[PDB]
């Protein structure tokens, strides 16, 4: 099961190779920081879509080991929320990494607001934090100054725009049934 | 049993390309959020069918790991209620993905229904935060922005009428019980 | 034993199949929510006996993972009780789904049928609401919009007599008891 | 040993087919509500000869998982004590269902008397609330209203006389005796 | 060992037969309740023997899972005990089944002798109402309202005299250690 | 090793014939119970010779699952202790037996030979109580009311005088050792 | 290892039949009781010697599973110690009896020496009445009357002079030494 | 799976000898500590690299087994914050290795801030000094003075541009799951 | 590995031979009990040679279950120490005994010494008395009456002067080292 | 793997000489204690080179068991900072060796760099200690004095310079990798 | 691995035949005890290097299985520290030894120094005591008063120089590594 496969030759070079190298101009993003520059990061759905296309949307997974609220103060109105999460991702060979993310409100008024940003956001980069230590790829390039510096000197690239023509429209999947089918 | 069995290769290439691809408009809802713009949502029961029609009904599970309340505060006679739940998602492969949901309570009168309100939303969206690391199939796309772009691009379709004449009116299952008795 | 036994082919075809449909328009009942609406859903029994019926008597189970009193309040001699429940049910092959019901009393004088009613009707709605996850024919349809609207469009049928003719009137199942026989 | 045993074809279909149908007229009795109509139930005793008929006298097993009082209150000399009994069901292949029962006292002057009458209460009904799981065979048609409509329009049968002059009298055991010898 | 050996089919269906029928007048006795009618019940040692008869005297267990002393009161000198005691009782095949027993005191001076009676006589009915469960023979037929209204038209035998001429007088056992020697 | 072994079906048989029949004279003593009448019962040492000689001297084991002082008490310069014992007996084929003993001590001064006394005395009475349970041979029939009145009727025997001029008085023991060595 | 083998036939009716018997007047010795008249009593050593020749000295083993002090009372300069500790007394071959023994001081003023005695001595009584449960012969016909009431009427024998020419006074064992030797 | 796997001879002799020699000037960066000289150091991601290229992407793990905020201090509106954190690192073949690290804020306004620059960087030191144990090239040459003056002595190297031409731009690894399809 | 080998028959025999007798004049030495008479006692090494030499250095093993200080007080400057400890000895066949040692300190200022020779003699007395369980040659002679009587009829033997022309002067061990080399 | 794998005798002998010299002049350095002489010790990094070099880089492994700050203390405006920390190292065969190491921090004004500093130094005199019990190659030798008195009578040899001209430039390994294949 | 494995023959003769005999004047020391006579003892690293010889350095392990401050006092201006430690031994076959250790602190001013000093202390004696149970070879002749009166009889041996001209000047360990290639 889970934890147990062990990784092929074949398969251990692919995902080796593949991890080498480093991300392109689409995945990072970039923010304003407060009294800084412009922070790159990458968002969580193309980490995701990157490990799930990697080790296989079966070959990883996450989970939360533990989470605690490290502080909500109140403050002439307003809900300051401090969140720490530890995240643990683990791969189908029993290899894993953990890491902690935090998430950090500050400007909502209402509590249970301000504690939904916080919680999801500690997940989210506790996810991304933890992946980051399995290679270049899955964004540990974000990191690297030298890398950076390398990507302001490109051209900023217009967003893509989606070709759903072939999107999900219809709930029965003929093909994955059969193919489970042919499983059972 | 659950968790051990490993997954085909025909199997994994069918589920994985289904999952690649994203949702199509009938499966976006949307909400108007307070102080804010057109907040695109996935409703419950569509990524539930979703889960199993592609994992298959007895292929995925979801527990509730831990669910506590975080505030229920009485303001001049309304209630606010807050709560956060951790929902871990599981394969029949052993895979698992554990993310937070939030359930929030700030109109209602009466405790009981506030509470109700936010333990049942705090569990269902967990669920679907849980599901969406899965794949952008499952209800990743709703947080790309571009994909969001692209939907409001589309032409607004109306709700379609479920044609239930062949519903389920008779409690005995003649095919599921005599399946049975083929496999007993 | 149970949570060990691997669904066959054609039992895992005909589960799915039958899981796939809605229900027909004599599961759903109303009820009269205060300051709202009629507010469709389905009587606890109705979808018991659809469990029994669609993976077998001996096929599913539910348990009560942790119940607790969220809050007893006395207001002008009344009693409002909240009370949440959290219920796994569980498949023969190891699948499980997980999720919490409240029940709620805001009328009875005395407390002790404040909590019976509360602690019953959270276990109910708990085992209905992790029964609902399971496909359409166990009672996820009622979420549905447009399957409530199609619903109401329909006819509204009569209550069905029950022919009681051939009930249980002696004690002595002889047709149980031989085949228990043969088994041992 | 029990929880491992596999059911057999034949006794699985008996017990399915047992179990599909309703109660007849002599098993459910009546109760005066207080404040209500006529309340129908079923006793104890009747439910738990069926458990043994049905499922066998060694393939069903009951537990108390929990058992807490919920109040002991003191009021002008008389004590009000509700008390919730957590009860599991066990077949003898695994399956289960828990289910939690009340237990009421309100009369009674002497608190060890409504202690008694409470908890015993208590374990009763959990134990009929978690048998009622099984099918509608063991008790679930006493929630069903049509059924109940058609039990009203039932001619009232007088009780029925015990014939006990085939009772224990001896306590050897003979049969018992050498079949349990045959056995060793 | 205890709780895992398989019943054989001629054993089973003599337990069951002989459990099936009800109990004869020289078991129940009567005690005056406090403000009520006659009580009938079983004395502890007759269902002791039964289950030793029933069952072999190492084919059945019973163990206390929890006892806790409800409450002690000091009233104008006199002590008010009440005790609950949960009883499981475990057949050879594995099956079990637990229930609560009540012990009284308020009669007795001395607090050492009222706790004595009140957990004793705990004990003694938690036995008796989890050995009801298995069978009418056992004792379930105490609580069958026509069974006792059929036992009060019975004619009142007089007590049977013990005919103790080949009672135990010597410690040594041949036949017992011969048959211990011949298994060794 | 123990409770493991299987019985035999001649040893089953012989001890559950010799369980059978009832205690002579010689065992039963009596006591002046304070403000009652006499009350009949066993010595410790009998009982534990009637277990031995039963079950073997390495057929049954006793162990104290829990022991707790209940009160200690002074009054006037007495010491009121009241203890209670839990006590499970367990046979070489793993049925058990567990059941409450309670020591008492009231007349002494020193408070520690009243808890020495009330200990002890628990433990005993609790093997007493823990033993009755396997047949009427190791003392259930002190409880049997027609057989007191029976033993009331029977004439006063005289104590028998210990013959020991085979005692041991020498510590070597040349059988056992060469049995032993016979079984290394 | 311990408490697995199994005992042979041989041995067991060796080790029975030994322990069947009495004690000689050399074993017990006499204490004067304060307040009382002579109590009758057997040596800690003599037991334990009891033991290792009756079992073999790798064939019995003693655990102390629980020990605490009840009390420690200061009277005038005085300290009253009473200690009780749970002893048990295992087999090879899983048999075990568990037992309680109390320690006692009240005359010696410095506290140490009072934890002393009162824990030593409750370790003692502790052994001895494990072991007197497993027959007359190592202990349990101190507590017979009639075989006390037998005894008074012996002459009093003069203790017997130890012969101490063949004492160990090397440390080497060549015998014991070569032995193991042999068996590695 | 993961620390079960032998390493192989060859495997062994490679890393080992890799890890024997020292980091070249690439690797260390500086720092200016307050107070004091240049502080050489190493850059959390290149560690990372050389673990993943080291041992394999697979063939490392690292788990934080224990953090634990050990101060925050309020001091005229700054926030002092001192976090460990014990980092565990282990290698497919079993070995491990445990080692602190520290996150230090003393900068910064916002509490939210504070936590999480310390925590990350209690995190990322924990799991360099945990690495440093495995040998030279992972970062050990560090603390020797000897190489840090040579390091001195070496002619600065301007920072390498990266050159990105062969990026990661398309997300499907034609590749990848082509492997993981042969490996399935 | 420990506690699991077993004792063949001539090292049994050789192991009870030995430990039948008793010890010699040179083992026994004496103190000065305050306010009493002369103490006979062992020394700590003698004993500890005597368990090496009988069972073997690897044949037995000691462990300290439990210790805990029973009290310390400070009574004009002195400090007044009585620990507590439980020591268990285990044969390398499994056998055990356990039992409780005190150590005591009532003339020394300083705390820490005070502590340093309480919890030292208490190991040790814990020690020699769990060892005096195992027979006669490892101490139990001490407690016999007669045997000191017989031991004050003795001759004052000089203490024995050491020879040790053959003591360790060197480290290496030819034997030794030649010997496991040999068995590996 | 890890704690399983047995030493081979050539290795065994191997290791085993290679522990039982003493170190060279280069190892130890030399600290100037506060009021005291010249204090010899040996560098973190030596004695863990050490460790991979003598048992392998996979053949050893640390733990930090448990850490706790003893105390931090505010003189003044200086922290006093000490922590005790208990380190294992355990071989590949299962040995292991556990010692305690002190972290002390004295100087420093804020309070984070004191715990840094206190923690790691703990944790690296803990491993120094703990690596200490294997031998005299591993750092024994430094607490022998006369040991020391040779080393201060030896020429003070002049730092090594490193010919780093073979140091790792290149992250890409053609030769573990190329090892790893021939592994997979 | 460690625990598991069972001495030979020739392995048990030689290291019992090396554990008998006594050690040279070489390994005792002495001290000047405050207020007393001179004191002998052994150095930890002599009794390190005795037992790696002796066991082999894989033979033998020591943990420390709990280790607590018994004190801390500070008396005008100084610090009087006192900690106790329990240490266990373990051999490869599974013999073990515990035994509790000292560490005392009385003179230094700093805090810090004086845990150190007594923490480090309490292990290093802990286990000194520990070692000293497995024979007179490692440590136990130090407590025989005719030994140490022998040994004050002999001449005064001049300290031995360490002759190092083949002390370990090189990291590099061709042999060692050699024998471990061989060995995989």
């Amino acid at each position: 099961c889970f934890g147990q496969c062990q990784y092929t030759a074949e398969e251990y070079q692919a995902i080796q190779k593949a991890l080498r190298q480093r991300l392109g101009p689409e995945y990072i993003s970039s923010r304003m920081a407060g009294g800084g520059q412009k922070v790159c990061y990458i968002e969580g759905h193309r980490v995701i879509n990157l490990a799930n296309e990697m080790f296989g949307y079966n070959g990883w997974a996450h989970s939360i080991t533990q989470q605690n609220v490290d502080f909500v103060d109140l403050n002439n109105g307003k809900f300051y929320v401090g969140v720490c999460a530890f995240v643990r991702v683990q791969l189908k060979d029993g290899s894993y990494h953990e890491d902690v993310g935090y998430g950090v409100s500050e400007g909502l008024k209402s509590k249970a607001l301000s504690l939904e940003k916080a919680r999801k956001e500690a997940v989210t980069d506790g996810l991304k934090r933890a992946l980051r230590s399995f290679g270049n790829a899955l964004g540990n390039c974000i990191l690297d100054k030298d890398y950076l510096r390398s990507l302001n000197k490109l051209p900023r690239q217009l967003p893509l725009e989606v070709d759903l023509t072939k999107a999900k429209r219809q709930d029965l999947e003929p093909s994955v049934e059969e193919a489970r089918y042919n499983s059972c």
